[PDB]
């Protein structure tokens, strides 16, 4: 049997059995609905799992613990249907390439009511982190609500980005500056929170956020499936944004390598990736998979921007303790 351990719902209804009818493999899969359970039984040494889905956060920091082995690319000959971009991206957290396959992958940006920011914006485009940075702009939004999130990594990087400064830069005094351009919009930010974003812009309760693809997606949807007209859209903004992966890796304990690598391979084909996109609503890193995907998905630039989006894309790397402390300090002072 080969064990795999995902996010729930995060795969397309007939992957498996396609999977198995195709190898013979038999395949026990397991899912969780939080990173931490994942990190957990990864840390310890022994989760009885072949595969695991983690972010590339969190390989990035737990390669050099050995948490993963290398893989072996001779059993990976569909290795050649990724694309360089992404994969070269992908190095910042995996140097070589050397442990990690990609998997799904998405962004953060701007989610936001359209008819709501017409009101006060008028047809502005939404196409800038000026929607969020600048006074101009917050200013007028504040009367509908925007909403921001609640830790440093992520919205500091961003800031960083927005000023051109380099998201992952150790450097106090780029922090200073990010931070002088947070303090100045902090007035007009209704709450600062992990997660509160998703049901309020659903509901119509705000106008903006800064947000992840995924989240914002799960807002529109149940903007739809509400039934009030309540109109979703997602933005990656032309600076930039962060590139975030999920990822497929074999532990260091892993038994069954080679039913592993099958697993892999074939995750890797393009008629199998596309139904996983068109299922989850994710971008996956296979070009030939673009064609076989719905419309919705392929043709959305929500989930594939345009390619001068693309090129400003950044991975976060390992930062040193250090920096992570500074991170929290600054983001403490700015609420």
């Amino acid at each position: 049997s080969l064990h795999i351990y995902n996010w729930t719902d995060y795969i397309a209804p007939t992957t498996l059995k396609d999977f198995t009818k195709e190898s013979g493999i038999d395949v026990s899969y397991d899912v969780f609905d939080s990173n931490e359970t994942l990190e957990g039984k990864l840390v310890s040494g022994h989760s009885g799992y072949d595969i695991v889905v983690p972010s590339n956060n969190f390989l990035g920091k737990q390669i050099q613990a050995g948490a993963f082995q290398k893989l072996d690319k001779s059993k990976l000959p569909n290795w050649k249907n990724l694309d360089p971009a992404l994969l070269k991206q992908l190095e910042v957290s995996d140097p070589g390439n050397q442990y990690a396959v990609p998997y799904l992958w998405g962004t953060n940006g701007i989610g936001y009511n359209v008819a709501k920011v017409k009101e006060v914006l008028g047809d502005q485009p939404i196409d800038s982190w000026a929607i969020l940075f600048e006074p101009e702009n917050m200013k007028k939004l504040a009367k509908c609500g925007v909403a921001f999130m609640d830790s440093g990594d992520e919205m500091l990087p961003a800031a960083l980005n927005y000023l051109g400064l380099d998201p992952n830069t150790h450097d106090p005094k780029d922090y200073k500056k990010a931070e002088e351009v947070l303090t100045k919009v902090r007035p007009y930010v209704s709450y600062f929170h992990s997660s509160k974003y998703i049901s309020d812009l659903a509901n119509g309760n705000i106008c903006v956020a800064f947000g992840y693809s995924g989240d914002v997606f799960q807002a529109a949807a149940r903007a739809e499936e509400a039934g009030k007209g309540i109109d979703i859209q997602y933005v990656i903004p032309k600076e930039g944004a962060n590139l975030w992966f999920d990822l497929m890796a074999i532990p260091a304990d892993a038994k069954a390598a080679d039913n592993a690598y099958a697993f892999i391979d074939y995750l890797l084909r393009p008629e199998v990736i596309a139904k996983v996109s068109d299922y989850v609503g994710y971008a996956n890193a296979i070009p030939g998979a673009r064609p076989l995907m719905d419309k919705s998905v392929s043709d959305s630039e929500e989930v594939y921007p345009p390619q001068a989006v693309l090129d400003k894309l950044y991975v976060s790397a390992v930062l040193p303790a250090k920096v992570l402390r500074l991170q929290t300090r600054t983001w403490t002072r700015i609420k």
